[PDB]
């Protein structure tokens, strides 16, 4: 079964997000023209592969089951990005920090880069799982793999849960950087735009 | 025996704590009237259901065992909120620098909800163990689940133990992303009673 | 063989206080009229019960073991502290930050009690290993179980391996306090000598 | 096969260095004139002994494997230091964030002498894997035996592997130590240079 796999490789990321102190958050995958995404309320050492739910195109979940609360930004996600196949949302302390500020992640360290540019930006606010906050995404997402959400968190996509699971982290590590120096000096030193351009294309 | 089985979850509570970094506490349940409480001094890796105390409806605790020192404030906890199962004290650091400071955590991140307002409070200081750190307990839990307590520490409860841990470790990422955001701006900026009177009723 | 079994004990108490993120530092326990210790440059996850050092009551450590380059100021302990049977010192890095401020942790928490009083001293520098170092560290224990050493670590003492590795970690868990605290609030609120006397008798 | 436990012991020293929250990087051992190092893009936890890359005496890697994109610093390093036998290169959180204020660590705690002198140096910015960055490395390393890389990381060579390991691990201890000392006062104290002489020939 195609889905079981998918399925175990969600919870695996979300097993392995909460190991690395990412972790509240939802993880999906593009599927089928749809989704397949974690249920709400369920904490992920209890997820079996039966209980993620398969969103399809038109936004009805799977019968009996209630898909993440935040789905809608997924799907945003995914309309925005063709080139996204999953999605890693959490509230990390050091990106949700960050996002508190209102506040977009500059060119400190070159892995900047890994988002597709020279900033992570940070969505205004809307309420959890509304449509004003999917639009805020997708046009933060527009020109970029991951994006804060202001006073909540995280959202990053990638060609893999692996890859989005990976970007995820290394968002953390930017933010947890721009907070440390923020806290001795600023504004915190930036790389130029050349810089990052040389970076862009060793990418 | 519905007793051994609850001592259980006690100590599973309790060994879970340190594990994510929180634990010094003491958890209980509510019970037959009065609670079951973790003993005083013991490590919580040298608990065995053995040592969890039963304490009765009047204060009196089980022949040979000495409760908590903090008892009567998980009492207080009890009798204030009529919802409350379990109750969860720790003096995990991020909550614990905030009451330091006598602030409470404001509506800085919508998961400020969780606790039922918009605001974590931090009630002022007592001797632990007194009665006049109980009565500053009854009067912060009254509309709040969670509550800092003034150079002290953290109770949460709720209606389980997975909760009432789940809440505390909530009230703990709000405490540091609190303290992260207050080095770099004081005040931090927070959502208004809107947008919380909004998350509240999605809850 | 009672030498084993403490020998045994000593490098459990090595390998925990680097498991709960504490270590570089060096163990020991009062033996025979002097102590049992480790040695020096050996990794904890290397040592073995053979490698445990004696040193007799004059300083004359066993032939053929090189004990902790620090052991002077474990005997400086050992000699003040006739209730100390145990003595860990580390670097952990909150407590070494606050003795590179050269601050005594003051009473900001009433578990600041557990060390004797109202503070956590800081002794002022020298050469680690030297009799100047040795006889700051006896000044400042002979009223705590434990002190800082300026621009250098921790020393905690107490009447078990058990309790001085809990000490230790309760020092730095202070000392976390403190700088999270200091960042924002410059002083930090104290309990005063009233609450703390509260306290001690409470122990 | 010599390179066969050579490779297992860069992967044994990848997985510690990120089970110590160190990791990004990259690993090598002088080895037959060149050295072996760990590849590019490779998940630490997914390498095996047979993806590590031999690179000889003139840059040529050996057929069918990339090296890490930054192994002309860990040749610049081979070259510069007769005595290093082993690289660490890692991104390291609290060394990042030094690095991104373009300042050396000075002398605020007595273990800066692990790498040979009163500081760790900070390297200034260029391209990562470029000659520029190489040279500006090698530099640094002259009378260092480690240093950071401005909006970069932290290069540490040693002995052996597990010689660099730990040197790496020290120099990130001292990197948070700088930055929670500087967060409450700037300049942090420091050892003055006949302390750190005395220190120098301790080791
Ligand atoms: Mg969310
Ligand atoms: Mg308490
Ligand atoms: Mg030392
Ligand atoms: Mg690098």
């Amino acid at each position: 079964m195609e889905r079981n796999r998918l399925a175990r490789q969600i919870i695996d990321t979300c097993l392995e997000m909460t190991r690395l102190g990412l972790n509240a958050g939802n993880v999906s995958v593009r599927y089928q023209g749809g989704m397949l995404i974690t249920p709400t309320g369920i904490p992920y050492e209890k997820l079996t592969e039966d209980k993620i739910v398969f969103i399809d195109a038109d936004g009805q979940h799977e019968q009996g089951k209630l898909p993440s609360s935040e789905w809608r930004f997924h799907q945003a996600a995914y309309q925005t990005r063709p080139d996204a196949q999953a999605v890693v949302h959490n509230h990390a302390v050091h990106c949700t920090a960050v996002s508190i500020l209102n506040r977009p992640i500059p060119a400190i360290h070159y892995m900047i880069a890994a988002a597709g540019g020279n900033s992570i930006p940070c969505a205004p606010y809307a309420t959890f799982g509304t449509r004003e906050l999917s639009e805020h995404v997708a046009v933060a997402l527009k020109h970029r793999k991951a994006t804060l959400l202001q006073h909540h968190g995280l959202i990053a996509c990638e060609a893999s849960l692996e890859k989005a699971l990976w970007l995820a982290h290394e968002v953390e590590v930017l933010a947890q950087l721009y907070l440390s120096t923020l806290a001795i000096t600023d504004p915190v030193p930036v790389l130029d735009d050349e810089a990052i351009a040389i970076v862009l294309e060793k990418f």
